[PDB]
């Protein structure tokens, strides 16, 4: 007999909550707001480039903690390269767990069980670092039991929504009764800065990144007629894509978090993703036996790093345009919320599936993929099973 | 019929490697070196405080990446409060994975299996942050498979050696054939600063903290006559101690990593540890059945945050004076190396047990405790089983 009993069934998503800052910035307004608040309106050619980036972003609106009032009170955030980190940390070490608490409370409310039943916490963010960390802060805000087993995943970046599921799978499955609270919370105050015409890749982030937090309850063996599974975690993989050193770098500097991109992140992802998914599906559906579903028969929860990534993955895999509809809906209404985004998309998908009276929580499809992409270049792959509806 | 097959036996430590910077700094020399290099010899009462901290440290020597040459070339490190973070990061983002590579290569050599059989990586450090992180850097330096499942645990602090085992346990046990490389690597260049008489708590670190990296191979179901288990992981727990808000804080600032560190941390830990261990042992050895071993029939791998912690725990728990001998030997020869220290002690203990021809890898005792303490105040408790010798 093991000294810690393990669970039997697959780790399952039992609830999803989300939260965003109340301030909404419409993309139509953003070039004028951003170049005005950063005192950059003399940079007319650069502003024209940024206008084109926003026009092509496939982002209609974003929720941002930062407001004009906060920016006017804190000029070091509006410069391109001024010492700020201490100010940025003072903000996000508080606001990242606070936003995470709102998402977690929503997940716990849906779950419907006492928060004392939570045994583990995973907190993922790319926004700030501290000791004790955002996991400790969230546990205190929520009133979790003092013996909850916590894990803080800092400086993860845009693949982190995959990472938290890959870790939560083993916590839930190897511990009988475990209920894992998973929180991803992202606030762009850590990276916001003024524009620079020698760093056009930093402008990309200004057009795409939004704020938000998402939370899950993950556990194996849901209690019948009490808990409800929405998705099951069945297979995980992680890959460093070949020839991708430096494709996406991010450094925590005295001026805050800075990013350095390569212009064909979309090419690197789209040229390698097919081989990764073919191998994953072959391992989940081995011949010896049902064949893998085809790509267009899966449901897709894909990190929308930018519209060009989505377009090129679509093209190379032969996806029909509607496969990424839920993904694009979140990008359109929230922007790129880094690690939190795929869980917003998971929530969007199950909600659309219920509303449209489809046969499963994954748009009627049995099997599906959650994909995160980020610094490395790292690709996180999670093979999911939906749950039948009514 | 799991899509990912799980393992059967307890997660086991199959190899341990360690590495330290070659520069050895003897504690008897350190007050004069430190106050000399920071231009502080006129601070006579402050130097007397530091002299007594060193005299009572129970640290005879430490290994430090920083040298007199590096300090003289980088005077912002020798002041108490000067912007330095970018310089410190430039050092530790590179040197922390480099030191980790040395420890990992030693562990892999002992393990004796090809590195391509490593399936997972956990990298823990309190020294620097970057994207991609120290996990990515170590994987690239070692040439691990591109599909290794990585996890970077940043800004953990001194409980991280317990945390990495808590996570590795579930990675190893829930994944058939998984072999987890676990690395903790710490370099005090992130925190070194000049002395200040309003911040004696910072001086504490200058007397105690040293540099080092440790690496484990962790896996379930070791291959008979091929792999060798040294310790087994059987039970894990984590607790936030009551009335401990602010006891150990650490902030990543523009001046580097800063610590705020309360007097009687030792009292908080020693007031609470008995109830935590009585609870843990009661869960590992439940009545329904052999009783828990007594404290003095366990082996002890205790994070030596400072000698006062060890002395007060030893007193409160009634430990015989030799129970903490392996722990105090690592403190004496290496200082407090943050999350890496307990793995150095685990290595020291198995080596003493072999050399002295004792009955198990835990000094002849069957069961034992690994304890990490850090910001929270967080206590990580791991109940280990030794392995019988010859
Ligand atoms: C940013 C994006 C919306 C621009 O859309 P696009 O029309 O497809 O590409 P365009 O070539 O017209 O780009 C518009 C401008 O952005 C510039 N640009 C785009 N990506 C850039 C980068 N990484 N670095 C510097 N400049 C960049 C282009 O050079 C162009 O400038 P120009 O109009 O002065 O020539 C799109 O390229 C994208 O979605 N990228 C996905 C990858 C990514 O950026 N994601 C972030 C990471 S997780
Ligand atoms: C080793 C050491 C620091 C002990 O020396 P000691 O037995 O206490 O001897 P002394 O009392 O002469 O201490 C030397 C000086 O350190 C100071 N000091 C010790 N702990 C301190 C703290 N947390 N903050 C500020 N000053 C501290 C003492 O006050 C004293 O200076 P004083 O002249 O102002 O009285 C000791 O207090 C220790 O081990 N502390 C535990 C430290 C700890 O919590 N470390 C864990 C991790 S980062």
């Amino acid at each position: 007999p093991r000294k810690m009993e393990r669970a039997e069934g697959p780790a399952s998503v039992l609830a999803i909550g989300t939260a965003v800052p109340p301030n909404v910035v419409y993309q139509k307004d953003y070039p004028d707001f951003y170049f005005g608040v950063t005192n950059s309106n003399h940079k007319t050619e650069l502003k024209d480039k940024f206008q084109r980036m926003c026009d092509k972003s496939c982002v209609s609106k974003r929720h941002l903690y930062l407001t004009e009032e906060i920016l006017k009170a804190n000029p070091s955030l509006c410069a391109y390269w001024e010492p700020s980190l201490d100010l940025r940390q003072d903000i996000v070490v508080v606001e990242v767990p606070k936003l995470g608490k709102q998402a977690a409370s929503a997940a716990i409310k849906e779950w419907g069980q006492p928060k004392s039943k939570i045994t583990h916490l995973i907190f993922c963010t790319t926004s700030g670092v501290d000791m004790p960390g955002a996991d400790w802060a969230l546990a205190k805000l929520l009133g979790l039991r003092s013996s909850v087993k916590r894990l803080v995943l800092y400086m993860q970046g845009c693949y982190g929504g995959g990472t938290v599921l890959r870790i939560a799978k083993d916590l839930a499955e190897n511990n009988k009764g475990a209920r894992v609270l998973v929180v991803c919370s992202e606030i762009t105050a850590i990276t916001f800065r003024g524009p620079s015409d020698t760093h056009l890749d930093s402008l990309v982030g200004q057009a795409l990144f939004g704020d938000g937090a998402s939370a899950l309850i993950v556990g194996s063996d849901p209690v019948p007629a009490v808990e409800r599974a929405w998705f099951e975690l069945h297979w995980t993989g992680s890959d460093i894509l070949p020839n991708s050193d430096g494709a996406i770098d991010g450094h925590l500097k005295e001026v805050g978090l800075t990013f350095h991109l390569m212009k064909d992140v979309p090419a690197i992802i789209s040229k390698n993703i097919g081989g990764i998914l073919k191998d994953a599906l072959a391992k989940v559906f081995p011949a010896a036996a049902p064949p893998p579903p085809t790509y267009n028969d899966l449901f897709w929860i894909t990190h929308p790093g930018g519209p060009a990534i989505l377009d090129q993955v679509e093209d190379r895999l032969g996806l029909r345009k509607d496969k990424l509809a839920s993904t694009r809906a979140v990008l359109d209404q929230f922007g790129n919320m880094s690690s939190a985004t795929v869980l917003f998309i998971m929530d969007e998908m199950r909600k659309r599936s219920v509303e449209q009276q489809l046969g499963t929580t994954g748009e009627g499809h049995e099997w599906g993929l959650l994909l995160g992409f980020g610094p490395g270049l790292t690709c996180e792959t999670v093979v999911l099973r939906s749950v039948p509806l009514v």
